[PDB]
């Protein structure tokens, strides 16, 4: 068999049915004979690549296989790699290099040290010595992608050795199992688990990797159990938690004195599934306040060793999430009770709140909608005004980069086809990748975009005031037509100048049968 | 002073007065207090902010300033470095780094490992230890960028720097003049001008740092002297002479048997200014036949070291250049013949040949007109039927990377605000930067992008066909208006579906006052 | 308080009270004040310094604190660093830099880049972005080298940073417990216990991370209950298991085919706690025979990853070992028989056999010696002739790099005081750390030093005349009286010219009060 062959098979054995790519001419060796079983999603540039097969692999639960063309194209995914490595997401990279003769003078299209170009966004960054490692060199991949803690993966192939011959014993590579479902031993176990069951006001703090798990339902039963208010911590990529259950809390702030501020009085604090903590503006204090003791559980040990405080665990969040909710005791406390309901804001008849646009999406879309959000003034509202009950709910850029929503509500769409995909993302987020529309009308993925337009960077221009910062340039974006944009695109677009728009223009979306792109004038 | 106002003084002092980026948190407190002499050039995603830098840089023949938020923003930006590396694009990339108590703990907005994520598309990347080593690192950044061979550099600075004291002995760095405008000693120039003076049959190989180094009427003086023939080096990025020049050939075929056997017969090849040599195709052979001598004048050590042939002289391009065109003898023989018109093809009323737009365009552009081209199928008939007389009329993506012409045209532009540019650019190629158009709105630069749509990746294509390569996905681009995307960004939008068409369409793109996209509907 | 005292006070807290260093004029501000509590172990050359350090980490079974000078002192210990990387050994490097107002400039004994001079041979590299940073970065190398996989760390601390002042925050660091103690989940390891219980002819193969967890004991248990044969996983680093227990088969030959061909006709191999598998000679073939299913538990993921066949389970050896011991059924099989003794090799009254060596040391040695090997044409031999009953009797350089075994021998012995230490090493290998000797004399560690002399590379010779390959330089080295180097360093000499001298000189030397060197005349 050849290499091309031998590989495909491997990735079919494993799992991968789907590449998600931008081809040029080092990767048509690989590209050609494409197997009839296996699809191409093709985007118009990579950043809308990568984030198409990172919304899909989050979803899924499952690695995304990616392909794209040598340094530039690489190059262009960078920044979806910074949020894929923040979001722990199982991507399969590929790129092809020049043929093993022409990388010596570099002729064009040579990616040149090519392992160093992803780095420090990968968990591992790879070109084989020969042609007959390139099978071996993709398990290592794939496997690499998958092990907790997840993350993207590079490797790099030059374009002659496809068609070479592979390996015999490549086929050991076919079936290979690799796990790392893993959980404290019993001896150790059994202590923390007594040090919740001693708690006198337990409260629990959940991250993206909960719901990368599916841990939700154990973390539900594990809160109920110790009648814990339940937190989602900071700069939050993910939901792990039903929003409108007794116990939750809300996304904590991301400062360091804040969190210590919600935490004080509480004896322990569990954190499952995040780093201790993603915070983001300064906020000076003190970590932890007298009397609160943290435990982490992360299956990073990245994760552990930065943690400024805390006890760490450092295991597979799935398996302890199932071991814990089903070993503590009930406590006879009693239950938190829910949060209230968020204000009503006053709308008149013009331009669109924030908070008005969230409530109506949450009047209108289907209980099991699935939300993105690259709307980064809008966060802390549209976190209190969406009741999300399902677990793979809601996706944010996990590195803050823009430019993750529009391709990844696309991959995450596409994963969940029986799931309205609901992507809300401000008119400056919107443009980053822009092209990624593209995908939804060609393959028909009927995603929804909802595009906050109030002309300007409003989280920066709101940071440049708590800075007092003046004659800071390039915070306004007017000029665009997301409508014609959209046309540009193939998708098809309305507008909503007021709320009766609005709700006018989410009924339309909600029964079209393709993408649909909804322009919204919100407040300045 | 404080190290924001010294950083400011160093920029200025060295002649930097523009600052291309797209702003972020981590690059506010740098962006404040904007100083009323600079001037900010906004892009809407960081491909783009990196491309106009780089288009501004090149026909400005001096540094760009580039400033982009943290990490995620930097990586938006990779595949503009690699054709800046490809290129010898002295760009100063600047990210915003968080501030230095929460780097620890990996806030959001980190840049982890900072000075390895450009790598290895950059000259020098680094972070300084402290604030008030900035200005330093600063100057260090504008001299490495600057410098033969010039390329992209890299420095992240953490927020909180900006405000703290500097160094007042930070002055000496204001007005550090650094000189790499060197050549050859004479005794060895000598040996050199001899051989070429001795030759009976010189050629002539001009690559992209002629036209950086302003090199061009040097090297035509060269020519008419030793009266030998002169061709583009492969996979062109700059034109470094007159198109239209008796001693002119045209841009050789990027393989390894077609130069050696296009340089059969030559005694002596004098490459100036270009890699030895840019190959793309595999074309295996001889690199040069017997009886040819090929002598190699670089300003990069890289391109010395990895010529599989000839011998090579590292030194400044403009130096080398003036001093051979001085001192050699006038050749007694006959001065080459200029090549022939390029043939018309024929056009019926339908839809365009791109033969038929590069003559109509060469017909009715000035003569002082700049192109670019990302038409990858066609750039050997745009070499052909493009009479390029002066310096600066030509750019192509250096390292093939897709999504440069579009924003550095409008770079170009600014930089060169008295010669029309236009870009002409495919219908796959437009996408990868679309969102560039809107700084041409925005800031009124008026560009001219002629789009040349023929609905597939037509230069894959080909190459698919050559390597009988059946079944490759991905490789057509249906369904894209971009007279709607224009219409998005703020551009204004007009069609060429014919001949007609198009000679209407120019004559009113020529005579606007903003920035024009017409999309041609080119043969398929 | 300050960094310097809030570092201390993290590591004592976090059980490390010695250091191991070459110092130099950046650490000088770290020594200064040197706690009373900890005891500093100096080495005159850093491959020496490390080598010490991982010999005590290794023995020790926890990390190791290591201080070295800039960057020619952490290069000086990079070789050192490759065996440390393949131990899995946790040492906390760490090196001092200057002071960060002349980072910039580039002072003489400014660490260039420091982070990526170690690189790709630590888990983790870091220099701290601010004095009071200092403690949680040090937090962080400590966690990182510790956590499973372990392995060496390195971190970069600008010397002006200790004597700043401390985040009094930092105190949340101090106690922090960081846990990697994990296992398969309940569900997948009774899949696991039944395919073992299920097994008709078992195998099982250990590596060195059975011993660094002190999981022998459980693997014997795990053994007899399977009625399984063991053999130790190639090139080896470390023993797991008793040498004269029943079911011991020795070291497994460092080849493909010859792996696949021991394990035909075993239906379920378990690994425990080794790579798959460190081959070394080139012995082309398949990697398994039909029949043969491979499991593997490994500590790492990237072992996990890059073998060519089997499944594999990342977790804690230590863990799995006791669990899968304590569960799996006990076979009905009958115990596999004992190897029997090895043979008496012939000798005379001259230069001695290796095996003759190894036989009187067998004889001679307490039962808990613990040897080490730096002589590479007797490793065969070594391991069929000294009984190892228990753990921790055995290291080997786990890259093959030589210089390990001399000062690796005095951190073992430094670690187990109460085992005598025996390190067998060649002649060529006992010169590449040969200065480690004086740390011995210093500190009087009553390390045993048997040089095989036979005056050639002999490992190297005999590959040599495997490839046929005639007029290789470099094989000899003659000329070197091992006694004389000894006396330079203040350890007592003896030689061993034939079998008597040899039992004299290990009685002498057994019995001695400090380190003994013997210089044994070994056959050619
Ligand atoms: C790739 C990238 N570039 C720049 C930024 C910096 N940035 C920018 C430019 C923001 C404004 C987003 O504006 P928007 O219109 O999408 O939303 P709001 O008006 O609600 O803030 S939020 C922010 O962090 C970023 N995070 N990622
Ligand atoms: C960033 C990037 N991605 C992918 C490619 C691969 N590629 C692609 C996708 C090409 C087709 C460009 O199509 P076009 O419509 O712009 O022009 P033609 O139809 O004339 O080829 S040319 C080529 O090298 C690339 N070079 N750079
Ligand atoms: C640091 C380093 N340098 C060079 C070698 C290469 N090398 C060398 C030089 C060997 C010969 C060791 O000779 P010896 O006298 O210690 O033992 P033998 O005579 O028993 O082989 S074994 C081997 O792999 C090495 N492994 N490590
Ligand atoms: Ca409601
Ligand atoms: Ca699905
Ligand atoms: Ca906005
Ligand atoms: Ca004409
Ligand atoms: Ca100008
Ligand atoms: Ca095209
Ligand atoms: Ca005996
Ligand atoms: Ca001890
Ligand atoms: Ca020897
Ligand atoms: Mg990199
Ligand atoms: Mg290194």
């Amino acid at each position: 068999a050849s290499v091309h062959g031998t590989t495909y098979e491997l990735l079919r054995r494993q799992g991968i049915d789907t590449v998600f790519g931008n081809p040029g001419s080092n990767e048509l060796p690989f590209l050609k004979d494409f197997p009839e079983d296996f699809r191409y999603i093709l985007a118009l540039q990579e950043a809308c690549v990568v984030g198409i097969a990172d919304g899909y692999a989050q979803a899924s639960r499952k690695p995304a296989f990616i392909n794209l063309h040598s340094a530039a194209g690489t190059g262009n995914a960078m920044g979806a790699l910074s949020n894929a490595w923040n979001s722990h997401s199982p991507l399969i990279v590929t790129a092809g290099q020049q043929t093993r003769a022409m990388i010596g003078v570099e002729a064009l299209l040579t990616n040149v040290d090519a392992a160093n170009l992803p780095r420090p966004l990968v968990k591992w960054s790879y070109e084989p010595a020969s042609a007959a490692e390139v099978p071996h060199a993709m398990s290592r991949a794939i496997h690499m992608a998958s092990m907790a803690p997840q993350g993207p993966v590079y490797l790099s192939v030059p374009y002659d050795d496809w068609d070479k011959d592979a390996d015999p014993q490549s086929h050991h590579l076919f079936d290979r199992h690799v796990s790392s479902s893993v959980r404290l031993n019993d001896q150790d176990l059994d202590i923390l688990v007594k040090a919740l069951n001693s708690a006198s006001n337990p409260a629990i703090v959940l991250g993206p990797d909960v719901d990368a798990a599916n841990a939700n339902a154990d973390c539900v039963m594990l809160a109920e159990r110790l009648k814990a208010p339940v937190w989602v911590a900071p700069s939050a990529p993910r939901c792990p938690f039903p929003t409108r259950h007794p116990c939750f809390r809300g996304l904590m702030p991301a400062g360091i004195a804040a969190i210590s501020q919600l935490l004080e009085g509480h004896d322990v604090v569990l954190v499952i599934g995040a780093p201790v903590f993603r915070y983001h503006q300064y906020d000076p204090g003190q970590y932890l306040k007298p009397g609160t003791r943290l435990i982490s559980v992360t299956c990073d040990p990245l994760e552990a060793a930065r943690a400024p405080m805390g006890d760490a665990i450092v295991a597979d969040i799935g398996a302890m999430a199932s071991a814990l909710a089903n070993l503590v005791e009930e406590s006879s406390r009693q239950l938190p009770t829910a949060a209230p309901e968020p204000a009503k804001v006053d709308q008149d008849a013009g331009r669109l709140h924030p908070e008005t646009v969230f409530d109506t999406l949450n009047d209108m879309a289907p209980e099991n909608a699935i939300y993105l959000n690259e709307s980064t003034s809008t966060t802390a509202q549209m976190w209190q005004r969406l009741n999300m009950r399902n677990p793979g709910s809601y996706y944010f850029c996990a590195a803050g980069g823009l430019g993750f929503a529009l391709p990844a509500a696309i991959g995450v769409q596409l994963a969940e086809p029986e799931r309205q995909v609901i992507a809300v993302i401000g008119d400056g987020s919107a443009n980053y990748s822009i092209s990624a529309l593209w995908t939804a009308a060609q393959y028909n993925i009927p995603t929804i975009f909802v595009i906050m337009n109030n002309g300007t960077y409003g989280a920066l221009r709101w940071f440049a005031g708590v800075l007092e910062a003046e004659n800071v340039p390039g915070l306004d974006v007017p000029g665009i037509d997301f409508r014609a944009l959209a046309k540009g695109y193939g998708v098809q677009a309305l507008k909503a100048d007021n709320l009766e728009q609005l709700k006018g223009s989410l009924q339309e979306a909600l029964s079209a049968k393709g993408p649909v792109l909804i322009e919204v004038s919100t407040v300045s």
